[PDB]
């Protein structure tokens, strides 16, 4: 029920935070640029 | 080089409307209860 | 804890509509990088 | 055009600060949830 929907976010959140991870990764290849 | 970027943050922003696209189907999921 | 439910759910929302002004802007510095791009 | 790709990371990194505050918020949100949930 809730437990469902807190797998799901947490899965959502752990895919946020590879965003957040890999466009900074990025960022350091431009900066660099 | 500028193209690599390109191409590393396209995926990214493919990756960030996953979330809150299936963020949006766990709202849905909560407010139904 | 009802109104519990209801809570999260605006809460999120508001989380859901920052993540989409997020790829918006996002979006608009991809085109800015092709323009340096090609 | 290099003044661009210096204006696209001061872009891009204020984004990736808005991502870290919804990851922020989003995490609150699953320890409500939680509170509810169990
Ligand atoms: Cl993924």
């Amino acid at each position: 029920g809730i437990n469902a929907s807190v797998v799901n976010i947490q899965k959502e959140i752990d895919r946020l935070n590879e965003v957040a991870k890999n466009l900074n990764e990025s960022l350091i290849d431009l900066q660099e640029l």
